[PDB]
């Protein structure tokens, strides 16, 4: 059966979507079959980062009983994905019931992949914390800024309070120096272990790199736009270390 | 009798909290009575940016039969504010009835201010949209990035579809050149004006500035840390133009 990963964060602006897509693409390149799901319904960024014209999206599954398998889009390197959507006139969100049915139709087309990767909406919500208790791995993205780190810790506290028992792995992104990344992680590891009795791990450290910004403007993922960039190697390396 | 302003964004990481805080400080410095409310309950960032330690916050208000009046904290330059809080063993979310409670109790002190400024959670929610219709002005913050701009559009579309009659004013933050701010605004004004038949205004353009990031690490608001910085003058002049 496929391994499920949810990528999350304390707050937006930590590069969580960029990490999700570029980590998924690295997994694809190693030869795995990956389905990436943009769980930001009506506010999805996965399509934009690939520079793909908006077409059918998850929000459409909410709105026409269309089966999930027809939402599945092909991306570079054999990556499959499902977009969050541009939405209709009015706002639409997920509740626990609709989350439930979604998970059901998902396993119907899940068995094909080695990995199912969920790009979660940033931060916490009742419905998001509900979704997160089922996954095998929870990735938590943070940067070295105090706001991002404080919010990452809160997020881990809430997922834990809401009975998530999944292993938490930290991705320290936008690190200035490699030591700085380890020290961000030590701080988070200290507070989670002492206050929550929760032992977390470091998935990897991604440096601050202009290539990322360049990749976003040009709408071409950085691991593909420049595989030799520092961030690109850091993410390829993270994926390699994660995979068996 | 105060004027109410909700500062919103399509996605996090656009500088919204920094803009909310530094714009409020500029208004207070012009001599107005300002109350800033951090609506990111359980994930408050305003305390952090100010370098002030915890104290009571919305997270203590939520569960614990306590009047908003007692959450008011004194910030620099005579700014008053209410912190979102660090939580809370468990996640807690504003629902329709808690918003009513909030807005009701808010009327007990609203009278003592010229401006109430709500630093809203980023993105949309059924709850946020219910909150955003008792406000006079909606500021929408974006950067020149395509993800940020697309999300800002969708947020404006959602607020408009939910019956919001308030004028939308855009803040383009992290502009590389002042001209890029106009390029960003022109695109947004275009798609909103042609598709939604909604006339939006430019509140101002804030340049990319290392000073901002320095202010976050130093936990001292950038307009106070260095009043001469480019971003600091931009925000000060934005507030001057907005105030009577
Ligand atoms: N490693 C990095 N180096 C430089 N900029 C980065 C890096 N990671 C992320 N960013 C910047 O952060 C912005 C927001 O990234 P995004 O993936 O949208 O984050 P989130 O999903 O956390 O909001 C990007 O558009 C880019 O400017
Ligand atoms: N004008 C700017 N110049 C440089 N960096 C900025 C600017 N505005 C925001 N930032 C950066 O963006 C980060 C996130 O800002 P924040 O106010 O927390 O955004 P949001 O509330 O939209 O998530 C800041 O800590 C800082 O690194």
């Amino acid at each position: 059966s496929p391994r499920t990963i949810a990528v999350t964060s304390g707050k937006g602006g930590v590069g969580k979507s960029n990490v999700s897509l570029n980590f998924s693409l690295s997994l694809s390149k190693l030869g795995f079959r990956v389905l990436l799901l943009d769980m930001a319904i009506g506010m999805g960024n996965i399509d934009i980062l690939l520079g793909e014209s908006s077409s059918l999206a998850l929000a459409d599954w909410f709105s026409a009983r269309l089966p999930l398998s027809e939402l599945v889009k092909s991306g570079p390197e054999h990556l499959s994905y499902i977009a969050g959507g541009t939405g209709a006139a009015q706002w639409q969100g997920l509740d626990t019931a609709s989350i439930d049915r979604f998970l059901t139709e998902l396993q119907a087309v899940a068995s094909q992949y080695d990995y199912l990767i969920f790009d979660m909406g940033a931060g916490a919500s009742g419905e998001r914390l509900y979704f997160l208790k089922s996954v095998d791995d929870v990735f938590v993205v943070t940067t070295p800024e105090p706001t991002a780190m404080t919010d990452a810790y809160a997020m881990m506290k809430y997922m834990h309070a809401a009975g998530s028992e999944a292993p938490f792995s930290v991705i320290v992104n936008r690190a200035g120096k490699e030591r700085e990344g380890y020290e961000v992680f030590e701080r988070l590891k200290h507070v989670t272990g002492r206050f929550l009795n929760k032992d977390i791990a470091l998935l990897g450290i991604i440096p601050e790199d202009r290539t990322v910004a360049r990749a976003v403007v040009s709408q071409t993922p950085f691991v593909l736009l420049d595989p030799a960039a520092k961030a690109s190697k850091a993410v390829r390396q993270m994926a390699f270390r994660y995979a068996p």
